């Protein structure tokens, strides 16, 4: 009697209970008109879909923290340990100030 | 013969394979009851639903690093090179000490 009644084949196939993947492809496009959100329904939404969906909520990417360099604001690590100067003459100072130096070049906090 | 079986016309358009954005609004509404997943499939989900809709999936925003500051964990600049020091005098230990603390301030490792 449905085939008496309806034409549409996927309709047919919603109304028996029974999709394949095809037919659902095209029940998806009876009930939504947006192009990334069907993209989501299929399950394997493009690359333009998923750019799209994530712009559609908001969303971000993962975020991965870079390293900081000279243009570009990022990450550091922390220096190493270093202990404050008693120093009394000129060696020593100067061998504390390079103790600094390398700390933060070690992390990466200055430049070589 | 559909006219005379069914009375909702979201239903009808949906058996006609023949669906209207308003009308896959409704059958979205059929088919989902959670209201962020509705406003998904939508394709234009709200403030609110992208929110719910990132917490559901347990996803993040788009993540950008943050400049270090004195309260708060961040990048850095990686400092510009520095020469180990070889001062047998105060003055050019003090030269050297300066030159490292003007590569941490320029990489924004130490404040001003």
């Amino acid at each position: 009697l449905q085939d008496l009644l309806f034409s549409d084949g996927n309709v047919k196939a919603f109304l028996q209970a029974t999709t394949t993947d095809e037919n659902k492809t095209a029940l998806q496009q009876l009930l939504v008109s947006n192009a990334d959100v069907l993209g989501l329904l299929s399950g394997n939404p493009t690359s333009d879909n998923k750019i799209n969906l994530r712009t559609m909520i908001g969303a971000g990417v993962p975020y991965s923290l870079p390293a900081a360099t000279t243009t570009t604001l990022g990450g550091v690590k922390k220096g190493a340990a270093v202990t404050a100067s008693t120093a009394t003459d000129v060696a020593t100072a100067v061998k504390d100030l390079n103790s600094l130096i390398t700390v933060l070049k070690n992390a990466g906090i200055i430049s070589l």
